[PDB]
């Protein structure tokens, strides 16, 4: 097949949203997202799995942890995540101090992409291009001291948490696995997946 442009790839399969949000990444971090494009598609694709996560998750009335697939949910449910990832340094730090001070959960070294609200921890979540254990191994010798849990997806199905603690119903992840297993679908389509893959 014809080769394609990862960067067509990106702003045609993610919505402009995460793109916008990928590209201030990037240029908050020195890099450019048309050199730098396999890295791009990951951290377009981490966005979007970090959103995937959250998403239709709520404490309910009561305070327990429901799942409504409406796009208009009841509005005294609160949302079950923060979303760290995505925010611009400044404000990443504001919502974690926030969060900290509020339920007095301990303060983490590094931003995390999540806070579970259930849970009451934050959360590392990872998407691999490689096997989850050796990634999983890297991100927790990087976070040092650990309450923060984490959650590592690859892009052939396989997942790895600390505890073997999932967090989440297997419906919720596998909408995840699915869109990941769509984006390598797609990937390999337009010959963006062998290089992509080895990238990492
Ligand atoms: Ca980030
Ligand atoms: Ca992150």
């Amino acid at each position: 097949g014809p080769l394609g442009s990862m960067e067509d790839f990106v702003r045609q399969c993610f919505n402009p949203m995460i793109v916008e949000l990928a590209e201030k990444a990037m240029k908050e971090y020195g890099e450019d997202p048309k050199i730098e494009t396999n890295k791009f598609a990951a951290i377009c694709t981490h966005l979007e799995v970090c959103f995937m996560y959250s998403d239709f998750h709520f404490i309910d009335e009561r305070g327990e942890s429901i799942i409504v697939e409406s796009g208009d949910p009841n509005a005294l449910l609160k949302h079950r995540f923060e979303i760290i990832e995505g925010r611009d340094r400044i404000m990443a730090w504001t919502v974690v101090n926030s969060i900290c001070n509020t339920t007095g959960v301990e303060k983490p070294k590094f931003l995390p992409d999540l806070y579970d609200y259930k849970e009451n921890r934050f959360i590392e979540i990872g998407v691999t291009r490689r096997e989850v254990h050796i990634y999983y191994l890297e991100k927790a010798n990087k976070i040092k001291s650990e309450k923060t849990h984490i959650h590592i997806f690859s892009f052939t199905g396989e997942e790895m948490a600390t505890k073997a603690d999932y967090t989440l119903d297997e419906e919720s992840r596998a909408r995840i696995k699915t869109r990941l297993f769509t984006i390598r679908q797609e990937m390999a389509s337009r010959s963006l997946w062998d290089s992509f893959r080895q990238s990492e």
